[PDB]
């Protein structure tokens, strides 16, 4: 019933994959730092689970929330990252249905435009970075 | 519930409140904030059917703007700007309303979160001479 | 009553004025405010079915700016500027209405409100030299 | 009566004029830079070839609109100065077809008028446009 | 008539020129104006059903703008920049039309004409070195 | 069954005409040099062969192709005027919201009628001397 | 056919590819350039309900751009930068879907192919070190 984005940025980090059974994300957290240019942390709520979901290392001097409505799509969205093995994930832009977007670290090397629709879960690779992020929707 | 609430954003410091009255969503709000700390430091609030004022924070700031809001005017977009960290403080807010109405209050050179939106029904967080922390609440 | 009050915003000083007719709407507004001082410092309002002018304030202003409202035109946008506190003073109005005509008179340096909207049916406040004071009122 | 009557804007100076027939095809503002008033108006009817005109134009600007049978007025300001000696100093129409004119000046007081099928005008003129209101249909 | 007639602006120098016939409607339309003296100087006209270019003036000018017009497309936007009085002229002219169109010739410089609309008919005027005088003509 | 649209430029150059039994793709090639249009090549719907006129000596080249339904809504060209004229530039879009930006606009200008485009006419030799375009009615 | 072959552009040179799957449309198409040649070096696709990557060219630029494709997503604006002539090469791309979704690729400073559009079903060209040809097919 899931539509799996590409997997961007480098094979470093330690496997996460943030998805619950018939929920939805309702709040995304992205932590950057201005030294490096690439996003450090990610934290994710879903609906009806009032725990967060963290991977990677807080040490940037940056973080933007998206908080999402049961009946919010996304219908923009472009991820940042370095390709490559050593690569990392840099920044996440997303516009939702209802006209709120986010920015968040930098696109200064290489860009997907993801697919869209409703936004379910995230998968890829952390350790002090965010080595490699993908998107998951619903059908 | 029959509430959604917001992320409350800032630190943990200063003296909870939560304003909310069972009967009567938020029609005026009122933030005070400072040049010189670039923070809120005070919030006012009155409900429908309620002449009370519900104040937190200390009003030492030299701006203040004022959002009346519509029995029927929900909130399309929301930002609140914050310090991140347990000694967080909330910076700033922007709204844009269902009828074409925005304010801006405060400072936005720190973190941001983008709220649910729907129809504003109260505040939470933490005041003593600054908004430490702030959290909005819907109705679903 | 039948009648939506906004916030009154300025200062505590001057003669109250409240401008209001039983069955009537305002049909004219016309704001008088100076460079010299970024004030406005005298409102003129008439109502429907009423050739007479309510005044409030001396009109020493270099500047005045008239809206008139046709009979089914209401206000979808509105903001007061205001020195806040007890000295305080009213700088300047922007009027936007459901006609795509609007306003702009005097100064926005210092606080803001953006009122409720609806037909504008009267004001309230005190003048003297000055509009120490304004609020917008609305029918329900 | 079947006519709004726009509030007259500018002072009390100059003779007395009001151009109305039992709708406005055509209106012709005159201004100058030197003064940075509305010297001169001319005015036209539908079915009537007279031209209508009052003030002297001595003004180095003109502007016509020329108004289409249904065209309505739905955007309407003009500049004057305020006061027993005051003048009108310009005008800007926007009207229901996306034709708009501006012509003078609006340095000091504004007035933004009713809106409507323009029908006439109304105010007083001598060496200016002392003083001008629009009048529309109900 | 079944036409109208647009005030011609400009002087009352130069040849007069009509350009009309019976069943037609103008299918093209050529500005010629010049850098030098910020003047129209030279119109062509081609009408329906007809191979014969009507043209006035001298065409003196370094530029020039062709409006080819279908036989449905109308004149929703017309403007005529031109010097007033006795010695006035022509100076520009810009049109849009129903289906997106438009042209731009010559300056804007001192008086304006915002003509009536609709299906573009004919024009009429004086020309000699310049357009000295240049009114359009539509279908009722 | 066609509209002509006015050839703008001058008169030197071979005639050439391009028809056939409407225009599927169309070329532009020009230089910064001359700031001219100096070659165009057509093809047609069920027909392999290009056309050609002019001299492809220009530095750029603008192709556009058209859908067999996509139509010319908006169609400027830019030439010099007079019997020693040249074509020098053509912006074309589209139904489908494909536009296309050939050469330059720095003196004259022909806002054409629109509609399905069917051919061209004209001359070039060295340069296109005149470009008028073709519409089905 | 079912399909329609947009023109190659670029040089002859390079390897020959030709990537299209009989009952297949692209799900996701990947542009590898460098700022250092200005040109495209290596396209990877892939097609719908299959993992497997197809490539061609040489991955030695510096950026990469993805366009991911949902399965009734076309192509509404398609244009690709070039060289012309035999020893040609592809530079840039531009891709707009039905969804608003766009990607740019690369450069623009010589030639350019505003494509057909449609659902895009497969790419066709030569590829050695660089892109030296490349011509996208799409869907009847």
């Amino acid at each position: 019933n899931y539509i799996y984005s590409t997997e961007v940025g480098g094979v470093g980090g330690t496997p996460f994959t943030f998805m619950q059974e018939s929920g939805t994300i309702t709040s995304i957290k992205f932590n950057w730092s201005d030294q490096y240019k690439l996003l450090h942390h990610i934290e994710v709520k879903f609906i009806n689970n009032a725990n967060i979901y963290a991977t990677g290392d807080p040490k940037g001097n940056h973080e933007v929330i998206l908080e999402i409505d049961d009946d919010e799509t996304i219908i923009g969205s472009v991820i940042g990252y370095k390709k490559g093995n050593d690569g990392r994930c840099t920044g996440v832009k997303l516009t939702t249905s209802k006209g709120k977007s986010i920015m968040a670290g930098y696109f200064e090397e290489s860009l997907i435009t993801t697919y869209t629709g409703k936004l379910a879960g995230i998968k890829g690779g952390a350790g002090s970075d965010i080595d490699r992020l993908g998107l998951i929707f619903l059908k």
